[PDB]
């Protein structure tokens, strides 16, 4: 019989590497999750639990568990929509919206949008990552410290918000053609902010942002390596996508989306691949010479995507593109998704019009709201 996980995640502070997700692969794609002899001599089997959505944990002999017995499926959420704070809202108030399109794809490709500016602090993706962050780091680093990372504008918002609301300041390192709301709204969160008008990326950020943290003994949590990014997406933004489909009863054949770090992307694929090798992940490469906020090329360095063992596939996508994916999805569905969104739409199109698709669901990763961006948004229309 079962024991609440909560008392069990000190596995979060102790495994190391991805060894453990062999267990999260053979637990979603099983279906079940064999009885733990002693829960704390497998610190890894239940981290693979953790990671997967479990809220429950087999203890002592013999019994196998379902997914659903272990509570991968549970409703979080309260009917009426009321949280006691808003750290609690973040964490009950799941899953984000799962919406079903209006826009029409070529060879039945049925386009389901999961939206990613539901999220309370950023209005985007990257508040999952900026929680799973900052309550690990909880455990082991002192109120009022300084926590630090890189960001093209939605982590850095994300992680300045958290940062308060656990006790810590925050400082945020941009690059000059960031968008203003992630220039300004750390700020108005009370963090500090640094922009650098030469650096060209976000990533060539990195280095200074750890010369800085090796003199003034700053925490750089560093999205782009801190497994807590995976990890938040795993129990959080692939777990729904998994749950969604099912109680959905969807046809899912596939997700599509895009990448900066790859958390989320490298999690929904990773996970529903455990599930069904067969469902498709289709990523968005940002056609060289253009720049689409958050979001950027494999090979500009990705830790998830290229570790784990994950089935994707490309589709250039160009700024132009994208945006052209943005006003059609405004005016099918009228919702207002941001560039990044509008380019894993069209990734996801372009490959239906290839005929590559088995027709069916297909669940794109919307990550933001496109009233962050109406200067491309403006230039889109003019
Ligand atoms: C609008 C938008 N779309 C997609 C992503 C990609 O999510 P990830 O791959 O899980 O980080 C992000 C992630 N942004 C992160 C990472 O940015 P980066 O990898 O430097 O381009 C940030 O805000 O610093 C985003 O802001």
């Amino acid at each position: 019989a079962l024991a609440d996980i909560s008392g069990y995640l000190d596995v979060l502070d102790s495994v190391r590497g991805f060894s453990y997700l062999e267990n999260a692969r053979e637990v979603l794609r099983s279906g079940e999750a064999r009885c733990l002899g002693n829960p704390r001599s497998e610190p890894e089997y239940v981290k693979a639990l953790y990671v997967i959505g479990a809220s429950r944990i087999p203890v002592g002999d013999g019994c196998s568990h379902t997914l659903e017995e272990l509570g991968v499926f549970d409703i979080s959420v309260p009917g009426e929509m009321v949280f006691p704070s808003p750290l609690d809202f973040f964490e009950r108030g799941k899953p984000t919206p799962l919406v079903r399109s209006r826009l029409q794809l070529p060879n039945g490709v049925r386009v389901w949008l999961k939206l990613e500016w539901y999220n309370p602090f950023s209005l985007s993706v990257a508040d999952r990552p900026a929680v799973e962050i900052i309550s690990r780091l909880s455990r082991r680093v002192e109120k009022g410290s300084l926590v630090a990372d890189a960001t093209s504008s939605n982590f850095g918002v994300a992680l300045s918000a958290v940062a308060r609301l656990y006790g810590y300041r925050a400082r945020v390192y941009l690059p000059g053609a960031a968008e203003e709301f992630g220039k300004l709204l750390p700020r108005l969160l009370g963090a500090q902010v640094i922009v650098d008008p030469e650096a060209p990326s976000t990533v060539h950020l990195l280095p200074r942002v750890m010369k800085d943290s090796k003199n003034e003994g700053f925490v750089h949590v560093n999205q782009y390596y801190n497994d807590a990014n995976f990890e938040a997406h795993m129990r959080g933004t692939a777990r729904e996508i998994f749950v969604q489909s099912r109680r959905g009863g969807l046809a899912l054949r596939g997700v599509a989306g895009s990448l900066g770090t790859s958390g989320h992307m490298s999690a929904a694929a990773f996970y529903l691949q455990s599930v069904d090798p067969s469902i498709r992940a289709v990523l968005v490469q940002p056609a060289q010479g253009d720049s689409i906020p958050g979001i950027r090329r494999v090979e500009t360095g990705m830790l998830w995507i290229n570790m784990l063992d994950i089935s994707y596939t490309l589709a250039e996508v160009t700024l132009e593109e994208a945006m052209e994916a943005v006003v059609e999805v405004a005016r099918s569905d009228g919702l207002v998704i941001g560039p990044s969104g509008g380019a894993a739409v069209k990734a996801l199109a372009k490959k239906a019009a290839e005929g590559d698709l088995e027709p069916g669901d297909y669940v794109v990763v919307v990550p933001d709201t496109g009233f962050k961006y109406l200067s491309l948004v403006q230039n889109a229309l003019e």
